[PDB]
DNA sequence: TTTTTT
């Protein structure tokens, strides 16, 4: 009796259209959803679903002003809204959804019921998705001389590794491991590594996080927090110095909880949610404001002991008593690494942790000792 | 001799559009009151109620270009406003209200005259909405272990219940209360369970309105909390040490009365109402700016007195003076709360000390005798 | 012919379409002026005077398109502007206006040439505008306890009328009377009263008026208070405090002018009108910033000295100099008070004050004894 | 070839839509000139001019979709603009302009050659423009109560009367001028009586205007006196004391050229025209915040010293030094001039003093002592 | 097949239209090249050229619907962008252009080829454009007095002339001219007669451009300053004061470069041509945030010495230090200067210094003692 | 920063 509108009824059967808890709809395209707030594209889903609709319903579809009708009347049909990010143990790239249970990526359809609106930023590949390679070993090489398989750096390696698989996880962390080792230990090299690893759900903040307050006016490095898997804040200053600004304790009880509390710039909206691994990337001892039950209830500390010297300097580092093992620098390292070498190798080593430490239940323990 | 005019006439006779104070329109889809500022709602009620008309005038709200006319119309022929939020033992779903004075749920038309513009934001289930169940046990011994029921603790057991319990109740509190206790002791176990059992009536707020003025330029701080009915504030730092303010006397004053003055970002209006009971998480006993009756009148404390170690720093937290119990840590708690284990069981227990307490009047009282400057002006 | 034209003359010869100083349009529905400047509301009379047309004219006005085309007639017809407000012993409800010289309510076309464009936002009963009621005892029981009818508080009662009486004024008034007195005394319960009675006219703005500058920027704390009867700015804080701004004296003189000068956000107008009474209501005596013969001119005291007390403190309360009297708090009066219950008394009660006090020459007084 | 064309021919041929420099539309309709750019208003004069046009023509004006067509043809076809508010010694109402060099009134084609763009608002009423009535006497006690007719207040009157009456004149003025007094002086009275008098020709503005920057942003206080004759600003702070900015310097020099430079919300208009007295009421003497030569040549003072008492407190005012004469209240003077009774008269003084002391040149002086 | 293509094809091959590089449309009617992006300049060239075409063309034209599809033909015909305003020798008037290095006047065709986009906004008219006459005998004797011909006033006079030529020629400048003196010497005065002189290619701005950054969102100030050959930023404050701002070197640079960066409301052009003399008539001595050697390589000054008194002070002046004359005041002065008295005879001395001393190249050079 | 823009 009126078409137009049994062609938007048929669309919203697809679930391929969304409405958010922020009132702005969702579109499922190129196997992946989008928000519209930015470009408008309920249409041109129309003009890509016109494919599986019957043939005197989709030769209407070639034609504008037509399906402006069909996105008035599915814009009137979305009542009640959804909830997105839900599933913690999906890992969401650009072409599909991994499963960090048991390991099968899935693509199309089969990755639609999670509704994920965070990407690793990057394509995946099954075929570098792979145990044994000209680059596995390469890789487990670079891991091996950082954090030596000793037993006398063990619990340090298990600690390390149990970081680094939870950097994957879709969760609230209560904990704030430190990254503590002399210069040239090789605390840039596993940053740089895991940002390889999983792309954009990767931050490196400023030390304006741990001193300063989070909620005078607005707070800008809050709301590019929101959603993010792991929070790297590198640049750290000496505290033994005279009259330095010291690690406020609050900061460290308040970047625990679910939520955070904090605007952007010209933003009516204050919460967050928390899903983030922070990790401190220090020279120097810390030392806080104020210690008490609370502080050494949130703290883990990893020692990096391994020092890569060239052979200039190469003996008055020996005699240092900081270190365990001292190393020949390789200058090509850095280049590898910033052309994505190790990218899945990382990453198929990280999901061979998390499936050895986390896979009961995800928690992160403190080491204040 | 119009018909689009005729299916206006008839939607606007069945009371599903309003036009409130604020400016807005409200309409009632789905057992609920919505309305969106950027974007009016009102084609939405128009595709949705066009079952209950006729066949000839339901035909005809297919076409976009018709529900526009429909619109217009209905929008000349709304002249007068209403007011809105006007009950407040009357606890608002995605799918009706609940009675709070005897425990019935309704739904249809007899939960439209309450027009509750504001909602938990999930629906209403009646076969967990019992007192018998194995959650409702868990529930129950988790709160009993949090706040014992022993004899040298029923004042402030009770304290606890009632400022819980206020937590429904959509009118004015005039008192603020503090969760005050060490490490390990309950308080966000109790904030979680909160904002579980209530949903989107539930706020977290800043530090901020305590210790700054609330009139210099915006302050979205203020102006979230309209028509909530429980805002928390957390993580209350030490007074004493750098880089620490006080608390100011006339914020908590201000934050008593029935309606609030601060704006948003880019807006205009300064008059928000004030629905909600406050509850600051805090770590040290709070300090003031200055002491006086009128703040010894608004100030309440709850206590927390029960360690939750795990078996290795059990003796140290035996050593505590602090403490009353060092019972285990349970691990997995946190887990079963985040995924709504005992939304419905809290809700019920709620609604249990609501019947309790506040069904004569609802009214919260100071309790100065908890505080040590309070005790030396007393 | 256009048929469409002459409705538009026809409905430009009742004069229910108006055209304001400020650029607003002002209409006449339901016996009420109204406005709105984001969206003009005149297809609004269209559609509601089309019962007052004849049979062939009132059926084209089903039309949302006929309706814009009949505007756009009625926009380019009105070319002088009018000005709105100009009676100030009248009193405007949602259904007409009440006259305060002789106690007559007008309605219909009577309750039309005070052009009035503010309103309480309720209509007016006169059933329940009677001297002698249930609601009026209790109410009188109520107001003689907040400020008893002794000898001493003779003057202090007789301010307290005057003031409450004259915020039903449309003029301007130079005076800033201050509401002081202990915690429990009365004065949020009297602030409530008069919002229940006078309804829309009644604002309540933040501190910064007192102690910040009105021109820096956008201001909406200082332009909400256009054509407002009665603004209050309860419970100033204390200036004994390290950390506390004055009372800038240059603001309580631009205050008490007929114009101030203040814009809200996105806005190019820079003038409203000053009807209002302001009242302090605090709990510390005020300080200055300057003290001199111009400010003490505009300024007068109230005070409150009687305890409400639960009967646990009842005992501690006598011992307090700052009382001269103690009684039992009442648990259920602010929600009576709330529900609107004492409304239309509270409101006959003002109206009596006011053809007491006010009535040859509306005018208040400062009380400069007061302020130490 | 085009009925809507050749109407809109006509109008044009009847010169009453031109184009000002600044870019605005002013027509003329109901013997003035008028612009709006939130409103534009062509359309309003299409339909009030269609009663000088044939039948054939003035019948097809009564549609508003008709009217929009001519109104387009009107804007294309003014290609040049034109230079307003030329005459200084004219003065424009709501139905005509005064000449106030003889005191005529010119209506019709004869006040349309003064193209005034701005007017006071209201008509002009010759029955009560006379010298004889109650109103005039009343006004002259006034008047005398505030300033004396002594032989030790000669200068402070002439002064007075000048800086009165140069408010009429649509010219540049290159003094500010300060009303200095004690409190119950009768300022704001002159203040009131001059506003009645002169209609939308006045404004008051804030005190930014002095203690600011006049060009940061969007400034409406100081484009809102574009063309106006009369600026006033009250209740200045007490500069003395602390916490009080100090009237800046440069701003006064600012204020005293033809054209300030300011915009406000919306616009890219950064010139206004200064036409108007400046005049700043206070209870204080002004503090500056560098005194030299430029200031001291642009500053005149006018005093106000005869005080209006209660008669409770009249006795404690005959000791002060700060004033001349104890007067006796009137509680219903002001509430007499906001109902603009003494306006005609008032109007009547203030063009038989311009015709005393500006009729050669005219220009104001300072007094820097 | 398309009439109205057809007619708008015709209407390109005039040249009537065309495109710069920033996306203005400039159009050609009235002998000028005009453009404007509020006003609509196509859709009047349109209406305006309809008489150059055949009969059955033009009289479509009549229509402002079909006037529309017309103009949005020609705004997809555009592609290629022209480069404008090259001959920085000429002078544009309202009806013509003036050649500089010759003197000759072409007008209608002839002054199309030089696509200058700006104009004074007024007429010339040769007759009073000659070297004899009373006005510029009055002229003569005014920029005397002003500037006295002495042996040592000669290195001041020559930069004087030299600064107030070069706003004729339309080309970047690489100096900031400061005219420097005390309270009553001329400054003012020389900037009305240029003003008077130039018209329209004289704009005055704020001292924003001065203190502030100038990139920071819309900025009208700095945008109204396109293409213009003198700008006007008049009353510096005095920097020595209880919190003051500076002039900000940087911002020194960026005035001197010839694509100054700011934009106006509702547009995205945000290069303007810099082709402007900054001037600044100060009175006290500027200074700077920091000083460099880079600096003084683009700063002139120009000193005033002659004080115009009045009869009252005509004493005190004398004895003053910073003075060389106390020539008598002249009260008509002005309002014969604002009534363009003196604008040709100023036009011609301009031009006459002009063919003196940027004949071979235009070049200004600084001034550092 | 916000507000203005937009
Ligand atoms: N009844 C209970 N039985 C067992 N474990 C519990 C119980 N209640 C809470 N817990 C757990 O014990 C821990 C107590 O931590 P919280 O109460 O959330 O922290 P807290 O009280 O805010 O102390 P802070 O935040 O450091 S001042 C959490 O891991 C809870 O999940
Ligand atoms: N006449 C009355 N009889 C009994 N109770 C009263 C009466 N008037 C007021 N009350 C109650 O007594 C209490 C007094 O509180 P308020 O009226 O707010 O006094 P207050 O001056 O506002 O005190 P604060 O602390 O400065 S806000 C309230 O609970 C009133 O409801
Ligand atoms: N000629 C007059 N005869 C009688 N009363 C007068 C006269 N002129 C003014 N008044 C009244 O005297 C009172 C004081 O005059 P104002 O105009 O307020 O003086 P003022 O300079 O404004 O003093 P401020 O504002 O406190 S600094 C007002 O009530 C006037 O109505
Ligand atoms: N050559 C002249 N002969 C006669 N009068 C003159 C002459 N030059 C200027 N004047 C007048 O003398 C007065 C001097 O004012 P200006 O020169 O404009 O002020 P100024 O030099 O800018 O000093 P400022 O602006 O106060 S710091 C004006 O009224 C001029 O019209
Ligand atoms: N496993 C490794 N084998 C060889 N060279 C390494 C290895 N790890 C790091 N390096 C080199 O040693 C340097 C270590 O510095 P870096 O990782 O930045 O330490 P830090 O972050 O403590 O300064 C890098 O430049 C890197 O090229
Ligand atoms: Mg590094
Ligand atoms: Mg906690
Ligand atoms: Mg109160
Ligand atoms: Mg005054
Ligand atoms: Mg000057």
């Amino acid at each position: 009796g009126n078409k137009l509108f049994n062609i938007a009824q048929r669309i919203l059967d697809t679930n391929s259209v969304l409405l958010t808890e922020r009132g702005d709809h969702i579109v499922w395209i190129n196997n992946s959803w989008k928000f519209n707030s930015e470009e408008p594209l309920i249409t041109k889903l129309i003009l890509s679903i016109r494919h599986q609709l019957p043939k005197e319903y989709s030769s209407e579809l070639l034609c504008p002003r037509k399906r402006k009708t069909v996105e008035a009347n599915i814009r009137d049909m979305l009542v009640d809204s959804v909830e997105t990010d839900t599933y913690p143990d999906k890992l969401p790239f650009k072409n599909g959804v991994l499963d960090l249970v048991d390991g099968m990526f899935y693509s199309g359809d089969d990755a639609k019921k999670y509704t994920c609106t965070v990407s690793t930023g990057f394509k995946f590949d099954d075929t570098k998705f792979v145990e044994d390679s000209p680059e596995m070993e390469e890789l487990m090489n670079i891991i091996n001389d950082i954090q030596p398989l000793t037993d006398e750096n063990k619990k340090n390696r298990e600690l390390y590794e149990k970081t680094l698989s939870s950097c994957l996880c879709g969760a609230t962390k209560g904990c704030l491991t430190f990254f503590f080792g002399e210069t040239a230990t090789g605390k840039s090299t596993t940053k740089r590594l895991l940002k390889s690893a999983i792309g954009d759900l990767f931050v490196e903040t400023g030390q304006t996080i741990l001193t300063d307050v989070l909620d005078k006016g607005p707070n800008p490095f809050i709301a590019n927090m929101h959603l993010k898997r792991s929070v790297f804040c590198s640049e750290l200053p000496d505290f033994a110095c005279s009259g330095s600004k010291k690690i406020r304790s609050d900061n460290i009880k308040k970047l625990t909880e679910p939520c955070v509390i904090g605007r952007p710039c010209f933003s009516n909206k204050i919460n967050n949610r928390n899903h983030a691994t922070i990790i401190i990337d220090t020279n120097y001892k810390p030392v806080f404001d104020r210690i008490d039950n609370a502080l050494m209830r949130r703290i883990a500390v990893v020692r990096f002991r391994t020092h890569f010297s060239q052979p200039s300097g190469r003996e008055a580092a020996e005699n240092n008593d900081a270190y365990d093992k001292v190393k020949l620098l390789d200058e090509g390292l850095d280049g590898k690494i910033q052309n994505n070498r190790y990218r899945f190798a990382f990453l198929y080593l990280l999901v061979k942790w998390y499936k050895k430490y986390h896979i009961p239940i995800m928690k992160l323990y403190p080491t204040p000792e």
